């Protein structure tokens, strides 16, 4: 690299929320209405390199070898303003990012993408940010990214402001190494659909939102106690119920909506069939119809074959859970 050039590259993995973040207390700083709990996936990640050069005039984002629109470009420049203030400089950056995430198949990349960017910036500019402050930095880009700083189980503490809303890793005595996630890629509209926008309509207008709020802390505690005991059935039951309550809130919105299609329901049925056949597993869904199946690694294949009787082989994608957090790479 050049004399005055400062560069950094980071790999960050996606994470799936087991206890859902859904609805914000603060739209600008991205403060959530409740705590969330997630696991970081071994298979899916983003690699983001940033290069700061004084001669650079504006920020440039190249994604999988391709320039982004003026919209996406404006958004990354605003985010990088946060980085510039934090660093106390006015350097603009060239950002080259590659997503190793099945985005076409509906998996979200925002969590790994902002986690990777945050970590890459910290490496480039030598900011020496703590994991806590890295999480806060990522959170500004996308709420779920706060958790992707960490491996295994992680929890996003909601806080009440920019300083206090961030995530931390949860030690589970290695339990994360025993678990897996199976992704069922569900046929879906290709029309525009937005997570940030949906949770906002629900938070603001949903007749069942208080019902969500009233139960989330109880759920969260039950899940964490479950993790402390490496009690899979216990974790699974509560996260499955939580996930469903999250979707119930959308049904109460003004006017109502859903992210689930009949095929999602079909896959949910296969999950319950598996339980009844002595193959423990539990499902959760995000802002789309894809069904994610939490399963013990020992049962991964057996559960997958149950799905493979109904669904195309291409639509059944498993991932392990990674133990380590964001990493600095070449
Ligand atoms: O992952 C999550 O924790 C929740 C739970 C269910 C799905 N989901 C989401 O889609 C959250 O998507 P985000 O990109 O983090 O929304 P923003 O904070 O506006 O950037």
């Amino acid at each position: 690299t050049g004399s005055m050039v400062k560069s950094g590259k980071a790999r960050a993995h996606t994470n799936i929320a087991l206890i859902k973040y859904w609805g914000k207390a603060d739209e600008t700083y991205i403060i959530p209405m409740n705590n969330s709990l997630s696991v970081t996936l071994d298979r899916f990640y983003t690699e983001t390199k940033v290069t700061f050069d004084p001669d650079f005039t504006e920020d440039c984002l190249i994604l999988n070898g391709n320039e982004v629109n003026a919209k996406e470009k404006e958004k990354i420049q605003n985010y990088m303003n946060i980085v510039r203030d934090l660093a106390g400089n006015r350097l603009h950056a060239r950002i080259e990012s590659e997503n190793y995430v099945p985005t076409a198949a509906g998996l979200a990349s925002s969590a790994s993408a902002y986690a990777a960017l945050a970590a890459a910036c910290n490496e480039a500019l030598s900011l020496n940010l703590s994991d806590t402050d890295l999480s806060r930095l990522a959170r500004r880009g996308s709420g779920s990214a706060s958790r992707s700083i960490f491996g295994g189980f992680a929890e996003w503490e909601k806080g009440h402001d920019d300083l206090t809303s961030y995530a931390h890793g949860i030690n589970s005595n290695g339990w994360e190494k025993d678990l897996s996630m199976i992704f069922v890629v569900i046929n879906n509209q290709s029309k525009k659909v937005s997570s940030r926008s949906g949770m906002s309509l629900t938070r603001d207008t949903s007749r069942f939102y208080q019902y969500w709020l009233d139960h989330v802390d109880e759920d969260l505690n039950e899940a964490k106690e479950a993790v402390k005991n490496q009690d899979f059935q216990r974790l699974g039951e509560v996260i499955e119920a939580n996930g469903l309550r999250m979707h119930a809130t959308n049904l109460g919105a003004q006017p109502p909506f859903t992210y689930l299609v009949q095929e999602s329901y079909d896959a949910m049925a296969i999950v319950e069939q598996c339980r009844k056949a002595n193959l423990p597993c539990y499902f959760t869904m995000a802002a789309g119809p894809n069904v994610k199946v939490l399963v013990e690694k020992k049962n991964k294949q057996a559960v997958m074959e149950q799905f493979l009787k109904v669904f195309d082989e291409s639509k059944i994608i498993a991932s392990d859970i990674i133990s380590s957090g964001v990493e600095i790479i070449k």
